[PDB]
């Protein structure tokens, strides 16, 4: 199944490869599993996110010049410890403050929002922005509304050039705001992460969570069938419209069936007559070895949004 | 070292153990690590408490009738997860509303405060005293403040009797704050608590965190020198003040130990002319297996507290 060593020090042994492979990001002190980018501070904003293991390469794979300056990884599927948290703050500032981005899940929330509290308590200015962008289904388990997924590392890109162009830590609060409410997603699984039949689910999410149906075997088109008109119920397609895409794979769906589905979703939104101006495929939000993909829409109410959805970036995954 | 079958089953084979010789207590629908005691709710306030695993009899011991409704058990050492702690609150209400008991750590607080928020959206009303007697020595780790120890079990048993004499959510709060506020205690460990030299060290934490002083080995009278000396510069003794006392085993200690030190915490306050009017020995909020004890003092500003100390109770472990 894996190619792992002792189940418990996946995460410290992947951190260390990466590290090793990518010099240009560096892990804190080696008592932290925080990855923080090796670009010179000067006084830009600094963006921290993190979460489980096991969606790589989320965050980490996204800390560089341009997105986060640092990404605090929990162990496997589980979001970082306050503490963890905490110190990526105190590390990542530049004296302009730091922003949380933080995916929508009860233990996410809750620990970033306490690492928050204490980056406060030493006088550390920072904002957060909680990305619940997965109209899957409603308070799936205890996510209080909805879960924080794939388009999650569009926010990061989104404020990480505004950040880059020294904007400051209320403006690109503002922004973050206006921004995740502009961002929808949903996802299908055909099989769920392994943790070290001929059915699929929509909805499934990002942690293995139950979706809100479930369904013998669909094609490419059929499924994209469900994910298009579910984003179209959401956003309320009008022509004229702008979007950006992103289809996302859940880690073990070959790149050939990610961009077949991309084809189906082209054909699907040529009769709503709308504009898409980004588009992107690949494995940028995982879930271990789940077979599956995502859908994500973001619509582009602002041009400076697609330019900064294009905007310059060193990191490891962009 | 260890009497256990697989170590990552300890909690609930402890649990069933638990349950199966003392039907008196019930853990919730076998989902979740929360001990319930069996008594047939009455319109009385509900207490709820817990924390980490390995201070037994911490916690679950102290579910019954005049103390606690519920105990939720987290992992070795470990708070309990705030979904554990959301089930045992809308479990243990009555209709008269719940309050949380929450020792001060970082992870307790965390954990127990949005378990609060999210029962609170299920419209029921709980409030909160978080317990800091820990006189040790300040913020240890990332603790906000002082640690909240052994003194936590008298906590439960004056607001359990409380509760039990039909006193209302916001009398028990308050009663909650004044409490908790002369209730002092600092231990010491012989040794370190092993997860499944000649050398003592003052204020060490419950989940072995470190004290404020290493020493080589010293006397049972020296020991309690320092102990009985740190409380004595904590409350300011003064003739006619009245106090309770109680000497807490962390696990190994035998019991001929904790007697003999107690003797020498009589010897050392006789000097005080202050009048102890409650005395209790024994090992009530333990830390695996480590050898040591702790010495907690309420100082009695309100007979009612004697009253309530002694108030009738039906748990397991008092
Ligand atoms: O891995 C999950 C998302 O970070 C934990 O909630
Ligand atoms: O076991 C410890 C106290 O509950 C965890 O903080």
């Amino acid at each position: 199944e894996k190619i792992i060593n002792q189940p418990q020090d996946v995460v410290s042994e992947m951190l260390d490869g990466l590290t090793y492979a990518y010099g240009d990001l560096i892990e804190k002190v080696p008592d932290f599993e925080i990855i923080q980018r090796k670009s010179p501070k000067s006084g830009k904003v600094a963006l921290v996110s993190g979460g489980g293991s096991g969606h790589e390469p989320a965050h980490a794979g996204f800390v560089g010049e341009g997105m986060l300056s640092a990404a605090v990884c929990g162990a496997i599927f589980t979001s970082p410890t306050p503490d963890q948290i905490y110190e990526a703050i105190k590390s990542a500032d530049e004296g302009a403050g730091v922003l949380l981005i933080i995916k929508n899940y009860l233990g996410d929330v809750m620990n970033f929002e306490m690492a928050r509290e204490m980056a406060e308590m030493e006088e550390i200015k920072v904002e957060q922005i909680i990305v619940d962008d997965d109209i899957a289904v409603e308070n799936s388990l205890y996510t209080q509304g909805r879960r924080g997924v794939a388009g999650t590392v569009l926010v990061h890109k989104i404020l990480g050039a505004a950040a880059h162009q020294e904007a400051s830590l209320d403006e690109i609060k503002d922004l973050a705001d206006k921004v995740v409410k502009n961002i929808k997603t949903i996802g299908l699984a055909l099989s769920a992460a392994t943790v070290p039949d001929n059915e699929i689910e929509y909805g499934v999410g990002i942690h293995s969570e139950p979706g809100y149906r479930r369904e013998k075997m669909k094609t490419s088109y059929e499924l994209a069938t469900e994910l298009v008109g579910k984003l179209k119920e959401e956003f309320k397609f009008e022509a004229g419209q702008k979007y950006g895409i992103l289809v996302n794979g859940m880690g073990a769906t070959p790149l050939m069936e990610q961009f077949i589905f991309m084809n189906d979703v082209a054909k699907l939104l040529t009769e709503e007559n709308i504009e898409i101006l980004f588009k992107k495929v690949g494995n940028y939000m995982t879930s271990i070895d789940m077979a599956g993909l995502s859908l994500t829409m973001i619509k582009l109410e602002d041009d400076q949004w697609l330019k900064n959805l294009n905007e310059d970036v060193k990191t490891i995954s962009w």
